[PDB]
């Protein structure tokens, strides 16, 4: 169990543009593209080819790699995130990276209270706090797996 496998599970794999739980055009392994033609356009530019709304597994895997790298890099460059990340064990690092991949750096950075509790190693409590969020109510099952990972420090939720 690693971040890649962890996210592959949470995001799935879809080779044709599609909308995500939020209405946004997305593709591959949770690769957020955006409206429609505009998204087919975003997609062709991202792949550098005329896609016709569809890509290979290999290209979806390329996006994925780019995406995970971008997230870790974004955490590390972020003032409020970095310190949290550094303070965590390797499993929980995975958990933060998941959230960032999903919701953007910016969005994670607003989980101010949870971020501080994670820092203080207040597990039970951060879990409770993370749950009061729109995030959890919109995608409760994913959210619970990620929250379990932060609570336990194990990969039990993904097995
Ligand atoms: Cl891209
Ligand atoms: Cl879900």
């Amino acid at each position: 169990m690693n971040i890649f496998e962890m996210l592959r599970i949470d995001e799935g794999l879809r080779l044709k543009i599609y909308k995500d739980t939020e209405g946004y055009y997305t593709i591959g392994i949770g690769h957020l593209l955006t409206a429609a033609k505009s998204a087919a356009a975003e997609l062709d530019k991202a792949i550098g080819r005329n896609t016709n709304g569809v890509i290979t597994k290999d290209e979806a895997e390329k996006l994925f790699n780019q995406d995970v790298d971008a997230a870790v890099r974004g955490i590390l460059r972020n003032a409020k995130l970095k310190p949290v990340y550094d303070s965590l064990d390797a499993v929980r690092r995975a958990a933060l990276i998941n959230m960032v991949f999903q919701m953007g750096e910016t969005g994670v950075a607003g989980f101010t209270n949870s971020l501080r509790m994670l820092q203080q190693k207040r597990w039970d409590e951060a879990a409770v706090n993370l749950a009061k969020s729109r995030w959890y109510n919109q995608t409760p099952n994913r959210a619970k797996r990620v929250i379990t990972t932060f609570r336990t420090g194990t990969w039990d939720a993904y097995k």
